[PDB]
């Protein structure tokens, strides 16, 4: 059984609300109307968004204590809705193409990459995950806005947002 | 039991697969690599998107029958997730205000409105979901591009526009 709690003031004090298994796409629907600033994650790989229906800026939740929420990639203490990634692929591949509609050179991966340039990559233009989940980051060093790539594809830049450029895999 | 069966080609034909209950962010995880041009919706409400993850343009999937993928809005007969709604609650209301942050003029429904001019409404910048989930259309009369709303809060436009092509909505409508 995969839990996480999340709780209103950091460093785990104030109101709380526990999530066992499920998927939540409303946390007022679930009667927390709250905000959130800290997260203890004790089992599984979930994923927070910052709007219900989990839309907004996604924040990338591994097991493990989360005290403030600067710790979780969130500029405010705003999330609305939590979702849990219960399908990991076994070795993960993810390939990059440079242009659209999976079109120009391209750039396969396997392993985490600190920075896209150092691919030769000049820009992305779709990507295609053929095993995963894959993490991916608006900035070099794995920081900034994060984006989360399961199995598929991804045509355009819109399927996942401009930049990306440092990705790592199954989290 | 909810269910919901994909099909390849339109009218029904070509692979399927048949999901009971559960979510699928992945149809590619599950073994789904086609297109999807015809659904056929045996029991519950669902949101079938674009993309994986639920990202990409929504389309909302009720009871029914969708011969051709033009039946449930898509462009493109391309659907790479799908999602069940399983919490509707009693009375819905929706609050729609002028601005940003919840300020400004505030229009409040409780049923359909195919056009939202009609409430003195000239633009749409925050949204508050009492009771729902509600369904918005960048057209009046219920067409375009659709936008789910669930309980919770929508401060700016792009709080629903998970493609942010539009920032506009003419038409509501309730529980689905």
């Amino acid at each position: 059984e995969h839990k996480i709690i999340l709780y209103e003031n950091p460093n785990f004090t104030g109101k709380k609300m526990e999530i066992v298994d499920d998927d939540v796409p409303s946390f007022h629907a679930h009667g927390y109307q709250e905000k959130v600033s800290s997260v203890r994650v004790q089992s599984g790989t979930w994923v927070g968004y910052q709007y219900p229906g989990y839309r907004g800026l996604q924040y990338l939740l591994e097991k493990g204590d989360y005290k403030d929420n600067s710790d979780f990639g969130a500029p405010h203490p705003q999330v609305q809705s939590v979702r849990r990634i219960r399908d990991m692929q076994g070795n993960p591949k993810i390939i990059i193409f440079e242009q659209e509609n999976f079109q120009g050179h391209s750039h396969e991966l396997s392993g985490p990459c600190p920075n896209l340039k150092e691919t030769g990559m000049e820009k992305a233009g779709s990507v295609l995950v053929q095993a995963g989940p894959w993490v991916g980051y608006e900035q070099a060093n794995c920081k900034g806005e994060q984006f989360v790539f399961e199995k598929g594809e991804y045509p355009r830049w819109d399927s996942w947002t401009d930049s990306l450029s440092s990705l790592r895999p199954i989290k």
